[PDB]
């Protein structure tokens, strides 16, 4: 009954396997909680569900992260001008769009599988569920393959920037990369409006709503939005997902004696997983919020892996279930920011897995999680690493 004395803007508590049980006591005790700070954070399922309702009260043009303020990305923008940035951006993000990548990815996924299956060991982590969405987004941008891993360190540096309170140097560090990717970039619109090819600038390039389109500045905002979600989030449920399946080898077994269960493993990894540990919203009035008074002008935090172990939703939400039905689990968010991306993500996350259960049928892990350690960071985590060992074959091309 004492509360957890925690910091929920650092990140060594997202990389403790103690968190779980310091949301379990808010989510009993004080649901919008505050911590040690006084930071005000929703723990609850209703909670979270009930501030992302209320966009007016709960805004986001104040910025998504604590303590850092709005860039001019669709992500910090509320509606009208938020719905128009994002009918803008959806062009590039259409059903038929995303849907016509599958073999593209699939062939992606194979590639790197090849690479490690004559071996019988690899890291998980740095062979398999980082490159795979840094190659895919990699594509998409114009990305030479030799390149992607300067992309990659890029965006490692952005991510750890939104994910803690840094040092002068690593602002300088960031500010540097953006300067690089900003160059790149306005570089690829330059050669695409001459030029135009059917990759993501060409499309955002050509998108018009309302008589609008986007500019170059706005071009680079929201193709650096895109690159980071496409390279520093699904890597980390196919790790853990991917990890959960490997410890409870039933589920694993489930998987490859029935495809069709495939869909439901996906939605029970990204629950699991919850990349995204949490986004911001800023007050826009005081209010009484679920018994718990906040000021205009604080942000709150939605605790969105909290929200995914709730008792009152998930039904023993410990427990690692592929078959679980329903599983409306918020590793997207929901509402009027509900992640874009989240149709290629789980297609990026179908490919890989459908993959993994065939062609490395045996996959398990050298060492259990109990010493796999979870990267330190506030906003987005998972697995630093995951030695598996599995049966050598030989690679398909
Ligand atoms: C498992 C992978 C991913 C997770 C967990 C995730 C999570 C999220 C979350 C939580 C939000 C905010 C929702 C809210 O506050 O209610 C968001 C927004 C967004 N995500 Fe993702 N994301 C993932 C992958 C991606 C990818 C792959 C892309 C693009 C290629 C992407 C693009 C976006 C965009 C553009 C937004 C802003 C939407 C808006 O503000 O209207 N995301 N994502
Ligand atoms: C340091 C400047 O900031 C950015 O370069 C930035 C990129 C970015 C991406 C996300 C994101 C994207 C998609 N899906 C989930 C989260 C969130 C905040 C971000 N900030
Ligand atoms: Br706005
Ligand atoms: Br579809
Ligand atoms: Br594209
Ligand atoms: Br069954």
């Amino acid at each position: 009954t004492e509360a957890p004395d925690v910091d929920l803007a650092d990140g060594n508590f997202y990389a403790s396997r103690e968190a779980r049980a310091a949301y379990r006591w808010m989510r009993a005790n004080q649901p919008v909680f505050r911590d040690r700070n006084g930071l005000a954070a929703a723990s609850t399922y209703q909670a979270v569900i009930d501030a992302e309702r209320q966009p007016e009260l709960f805004s986001n043009a104040g910025g998504i992260r604590p303590d850092q303020p709005a860039l001019p990305m669709m992500i910090d923008m509320d509606d009208p001008a938020h719905l128009l940035r994002r009918k803008l951006v959806n062009a590039g993000f259409t059903r038929k769009r995303v849907k016509d990548k599958e073999a593209s990815i699939a062939a992606l996924c194979d590639t790197l599988i090849d690479a490690v299956c004559e071996r019988g060991e690899c890291d998980f982590v740095r062979d398999l569920a980082a490159p795979l969405p840094m190659a895919v987004i990699g594509d998409m941008l114009g990305v030479r393959p030799e390149q992607r891993d300067m992309f990659l360190r890029w965006s490692d540096d952005l991510v750890t920037f939104l994910s803690s309170h840094v040092s002068q140097e690593d602002f300088q560090i960031t500010m540097d990369a953006f300067a690089a990717y900003n160059d790149f970039t306005r570089a690829t619109i330059a050669a695409r409006r001459a030029d135009p090819t059917d990759d993501l600038v060409s499309v955002l390039v050509s998108s018009e709503v309302d008589g609008e389109r986007l500019s170059d500045d706005e071009l680079v905002m929201e193709t650096l939005l895109i690159l980071i979600g496409g390279d520093e989030t699904t890597r980390h449920t196919l790790s853990g997902g991917t990890e959960q399946l490997l410890r409870n080898r039933d589920q694993w077994d489930l998987l490859q004696r029935d495809p069709s269960l495939l869909p439901g493993a996906i939605e029970e990894m990204l629950r699991w997983t919850a990349p995204v540990k949490n986004m911001c919203r800023v007050l826009t009035a005081d209010t009484e919020f679920h018994g718990t008074a906040l000021c205009a002008g604080e942000k709150m935090m939605l605790l969105f892996e909290s929200a995914n172990f709730d008792e009152a939703v998930f039904c023993e939400p410990e427990k690692f279930d592929v078959q679980r039905n329903p599983n409306s689990h918020l590793a997207f968010g929901f509402g009027t920011h509900f992640c874009l991306g989240n149709q290629l993500a789980r297609l990026e996350l179908s490919l890989m897995t459908e993959r993994v259960l065939r062609r490395l049928p045996d996959l398990r892990l050298v060492a259990d999680d109990s010493v796999l350690p979870l990267r330190p960071a506030n906003f987005v985590s998972g697995l630093e690493s995951m030695p598996v060992v599995f049966t050598p074959s030989p690679p398909l091309g």
